[PDB]
């Protein structure tokens, strides 16, 4: 199975234990590390991070004593704005000079392919998204013509159904992607006004879910309803939780909440916690297991975050094999307890490397 693993440029500027670097990552961890993330300036693919040109080489290097590991280069994000990408994959000349950009880059900065990550398409720009996919392994396959190990292409995909009905034509990008990432999680925000975990395996009590296709079981389904082959369909496990601000004394899912959750310590992001600040999070907390969800939130005081630990990711795993998909897919390296110091047992990556190990089980 393909274990596809994020790590993410900015983490490295994060405070004391925080901060993570491409040589903090374990090279026999995952099959394939992806880099996040590329900009594009001029039509062109280009360095995002003053200093993306010395990671890139960090971590291209830990496929020295690991030949088999994969490295790609994922270019777009939430961040990105698909503003920028609508522009380039719209215009027939911009597409061109960015796809004739990226092998070089690529080959340039010792990369094995490109992942596309452009959240989202509209349904102005289905039919864009799709040409370009066909067009960009179009390139790779003449790069590659004269003998070359040809550059990969894969896409990280919207798991909501709203969001993959008007964005995505599955049937045909599937034919021309080498694997697709479906983003299972950010099923749930504090938008809602509820408690609610952003990333169930199934929908659970059919009474206190808001909708009946944000959960995991529903995504995977549908995509493979849609025509993705299983054997190109990574599932995507978050390694960060979604955090609230509770309103009353319910704690339960669905109980009122006054908005995201406060920041972590090191992530300082309100509504985030890295999986390693949920540990910390964990010590005086109590945890529930969601029935029906199978996935856990824990809750202290007006804080709840809904989360996925090894128990979880472990069942999560088990799905994706009975559903037989290509593997799974994980955001990110830096957000899991990469220090192996919060979660104790002195293990380093406690929920990748249990996703790891539910792959080869059995
Ligand atoms: C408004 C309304 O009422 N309408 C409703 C809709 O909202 C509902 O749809 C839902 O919309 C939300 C957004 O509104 C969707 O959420 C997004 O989901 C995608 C995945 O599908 C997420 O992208 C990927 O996952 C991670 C984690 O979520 C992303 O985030 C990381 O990347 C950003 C930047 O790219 C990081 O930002 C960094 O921040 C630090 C400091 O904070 C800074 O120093 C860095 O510089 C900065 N980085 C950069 C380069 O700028 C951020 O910290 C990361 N987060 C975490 C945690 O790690 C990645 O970008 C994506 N990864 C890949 C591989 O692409 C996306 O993050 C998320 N957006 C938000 C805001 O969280 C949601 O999917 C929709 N739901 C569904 C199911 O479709 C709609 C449906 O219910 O209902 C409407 O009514
Ligand atoms: C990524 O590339 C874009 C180019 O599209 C850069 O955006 C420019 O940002 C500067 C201000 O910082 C503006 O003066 C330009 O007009 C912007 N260009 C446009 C039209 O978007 C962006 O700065 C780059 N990001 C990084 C991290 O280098």
């Amino acid at each position: 199975y393909k274990l596809v693993c994020y790590y993410t440029s900015w983490s490295q500027y994060r405070e004391g234990d925080g901060s993570c670097f491409p040589d903090a990552l374990d090279r026999f961890l995952c099959t394939h590390i992806i880099y996040s993330f590329a900009n594009i300036s001029n039509d062109h693919i280009d360095t995002w991070e003053w200093n993306d040109v010395t990671l890139y080489g960090m971590l291209n290097t830990l496929k020295n004593r690991n030949p088999n590991l994969k490295t790609l280069l994922s270019v777009g994000g939430w961040n990105f704005g698909s503003q920028r990408f609508s522009k380039i994959a719209s215009n027939t000349q911009s597409r061109r000079t960015f796809i004739k950009s990226v092998p070089p880059f690529l080959r340039t900065h010792g990369f094995d392919g490109l992942d596309l990550a452009w959240l989202y398409p509209g349904r102005r720009d289905k039919q864009h998204f799709t040409t370009l996919i066909k067009e960009m392994k179009a390139e790779f396959i003449k790069e590659a013509q004269p003998g070359k190990k040809q550059l990969l292409l894969s896409a990280a995909l919207s798991a909501g159904k709203v969001t993959i009905d008007s964005s995505y034509d599955i049937a045909k990008i599937s034919q021309h992607l080498d694997f697709i990432s479906i983003m299972t999680y950010d099923f749930h925000g504090a938008w809602r006004g509820t408690t609610g975990h952003h990333s169930p395996l199934f929908r659970g009590q059919e009474d206190a879910s808001p909708d009946r296709f944000s959960n995991t079981d529903y995504a995977v389904g549908y995509m493979l309803r849609l025509g993705a082959p299983a054997s190109k369909l990574v599932m995507g496990i978050p390694t960060f939780g979604r955090s609230f601000t509770l309103a009353s004394s319910e704690t339960g899912v669905g109980a009122p909440i006054s908005g995201p959750g406060i920041p972590g310590r090191f992530t300082k992001e309100a509504g985030t916690l890295a999986y390693y600040e949920i540990c910390d999070f964990l010590r005086g907390a109590t945890v529930h297991r969601i029935l029906g969800q199978q996935v856990p939130y824990a809750t202290k005081g007006n804080q709840w975050v809904g989360y996925d630990d090894q128990e979880s990711v472990k069942s999560k795993v088990q799905y994706l094999k009975d559903r037989q998909l290509a593997g799974a897919m994980v955001w990110a390296l830096d957000l899991d307890d990469f220090q192996g110091s919060f979660c104790g047992q002195d293990l380093r990556f406690p929920l990748t490397n249990a996703i790891k190990d539910a792959l080869a089980a059995t």
